[PDB]
């Protein structure tokens, strides 16, 4: 038993709100709360950008510090970090971003991240403003992801949809 509420069962392992991960986040205080990063840990806007302003730009400070130590990451790879105010860790995970040119089939190796992580608080890879279809970002997390994975999807219309074209 954990502590998250509300959430629509989706499969033996996958929990799906329409909420903002900020909020979900400050509420539950989860082991592991996802970022949706960019290989340079740069967080600037959707989840990356309101995670990192939650936290005062302390992410960003240390993930500066980060990749001046290691190089950036690899898109489909990630990193663990401090989960500062919000979380004990944050798993920055880097999905491919469409509007970038990069490659969609990268999609299922960033999920394969989750699978390291008992339990999860997340956002939906790659969507919104990464350019990739919604629909196929969730069914590569359900078809992918084994540990359990509450996603907080952030725009109303986007979660209503993701709900009622669900397989
Ligand atoms: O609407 C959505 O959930 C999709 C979109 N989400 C957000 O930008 C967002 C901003 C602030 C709080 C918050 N909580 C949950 N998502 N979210 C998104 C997801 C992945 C990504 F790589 C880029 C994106 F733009």
């Amino acid at each position: 038993v954990n502590s998250f509420s509300g959430y629509l069962k989706l499969t033996d392992n996958v929990y799906i709100k329409n909420a903002d991960i900020v909020e979900e986040a400050k509420k539950v205080k989860p082991t592991v709360v996802v970022n949706a990063a960019n290989v340079y840990l740069k967080h600037g806007g959707g989840v990356a950008g309101a995670l990192n302003k939650a936290t005062n730009n302390a992410m960003q400070v240390e993930s500066d510090d980060y990749i001046a130590t290691n190089g950036p990451l690899k898109v489909g790879g990630s990193c663990v970090l401090s989960g500062h105010n919000l979380a004990k860790h944050c798993l920055h995970v880097v999905g491919p971003n469409v509007n970038k040119g990069e490659d969609i089939q990268l999609l299922k190796s960033a999920y394969e991240n989750f699978n390291q992580h008992e339990v999860l608080l997340a956002p939906l890879l790659s969507a919104g403003i990464f350019g990739a279809d919604p629909i196929h970002s969730l069914r590569v997390c359900v078809d992918t992801v084994r540990t359990n994975v509450y996603l907080a999807v952030f725009d109303k219309n986007l979660y209503d949809k993701l709900v009622s074209s669900f397989l």
